């Protein structure tokens, strides 16, 4: 009846609220994922306790196949749900359950406006403009695993020189795009958020692939199917679209 | 044991193959969904028999609350899987299990080229151009249930005059668009297929909602999650993308 929820700070999904005094408990947070959790809890009738994931990671596997991050929290039954922009992937689905997606997206490219670059193949065929992705995220894993020649070429480039083209987190990637001649391979929903707020950046090309974010649960959880039904309800009533517009829309671009 | 797969003829998902002699068994069929089934068969290691759904319906509930179509075939355990452009909806997910989506799409508008109509609100604020949907499909249901004012208005129009603006199937809708002053509310992936083949037709506006097609299984089926993992594998390898290109590409229209 009180669910323990693992999450991670990531704009505009989960952010610290602004207050004149110190904040405690669920009141520390706002964002799209908090709104989602409120809606799910209303539909399904549960209380919840939001806990930042202690290692600050989403969930990836090492060499020994051991997991970290929110994925490992679910595997170890230290949380009932993970509510975050947690990409639904083949490797994660083998070890946890996800609801159906509450948002659909794809990898694309964040770069500057008004350049000759139109596609990933435009990046793949040159070496002057650097490009990469968040290290150990689902986008990086996409490239590492791809057998498409263009994407193999890109992976060879990203992984060269001790992964100097990769970044630790999205904000580092964004600053690298704004300052240097660098393109970031980034989930398209994050790109939309960014380009609403940085009028000199743009998405280049379309989506390279198609995937979703889902609510994570331990394998076998009874909540996964209940949360899926609740998500479908919210989408069909237009609520998920309204929640996206609320958190994404910026102050406009000239 | 060989799995029974329920499906329905719908271009370019499931179509009768062309041959000079009578065809039998799985050899009767080709199309995107047959390709998908072959790939799922090869990942998961099952044999399968494809069976057309006897009532030729996808799955809707009547006034008594009784289901029909492929949804009912699963409910009654007369099929193990349904592989078709079967829309993942709140009402259906209550009664069957769907894999995660193999295709994402949304409702949009099919109409003639060259007109000043640009959106669903352009339709809704007028009476001269007729518009509708396939009766008892998930698109009609979206309009029937919507509490958004524009879609409420459009539903009043569609349901008027004993639903004369509605059509029994997509081909009837397409011919009505081609011949009369009529717009069809249709799933975007089917709009994409139709406009690559009839050059006088176009999509009007973008996608009014977001949803997916998934493989249906009876509640409780062990195949549901195994099929989800296989779909994620196929997506991440670029196979689903290649299969869509194979079946959608038209070579005749500007
Ligand atoms: C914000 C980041 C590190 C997360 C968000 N979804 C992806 C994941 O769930 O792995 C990561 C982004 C990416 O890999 O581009
Ligand atoms: C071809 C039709 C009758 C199917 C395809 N998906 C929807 C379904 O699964 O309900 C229907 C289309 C629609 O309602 O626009
Ligand atoms: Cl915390
Ligand atoms: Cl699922
Ligand atoms: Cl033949
Ligand atoms: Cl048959
Ligand atoms: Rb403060
Ligand atoms: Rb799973
Ligand atoms: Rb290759
Ligand atoms: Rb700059
Ligand atoms: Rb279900
Ligand atoms: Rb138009």
């Amino acid at each position: 009846r009180t669910l323990i929820v693992t999450t991670i700070l990531e704009e505009p999904y989960v952010m610290y609220r602004k207050s004149d005094k110190p904040l405690y408990g669920n009141d520390r947070f706002e964002g799209y994922c908090l709104d989602l959790l409120k809606e799910l809890s209303n539909i399904l009738g549960f209380l919840y306790d939001v806990k930042l994931v202690p290692d600050g990671k989403y969930g990836a596997q090492n060499d020994k196949g051991e997991w970290n991050g929110m994925v490992k929290e679910l595997i170890d039954h230290r949380a009932d749900l993970a509510v975050a922009p947690l990409t639904i992937t083949y490797v994660r689905e083998k070890v946890i359950d996800f609801s159906k997606p509450f948002m659909t997206l794809g990898i694309s490219i964040l770069y500057r406006k008004g350049t000759p670059i139109d596609s990933a193949d435009d990046l793949a065929k040159q070496t002057k403009i650097e490009y990469g992705a968040v290290r150990d995220g689902s986008t990086m894993t996409f490239f590492k695993k791809s057998k498409i020649s263009t994407y193999e070429k890109m992976w060879a480039f990203m992984s060269s020189r001790q992964q100097s083209a990769l970044v630790k987190n999205s904000d580092e990637g964004i600053q690298r795009v704004l300052t240097t001649d660098y393109a970031l391979l980034m989930e398209s929903t994050s790109i939309e958020y960014v380009t609403q707020r940085n009028c000199n950046l743009t998405q280049i090309g379309g989506l390279i692939d198609s995937k979703g974010y889902g609510v994570g649960t331990p394998i076998g959880s009874p909540y996964r199917d209940k949360i899926t039904i609740a998500i479908l309800q919210l989408q069909e009533e237009g609520k998920l679209h309204m929640m996206k517009e609320k958190w994404w829309r910026g102050n406009g671009c000239p």
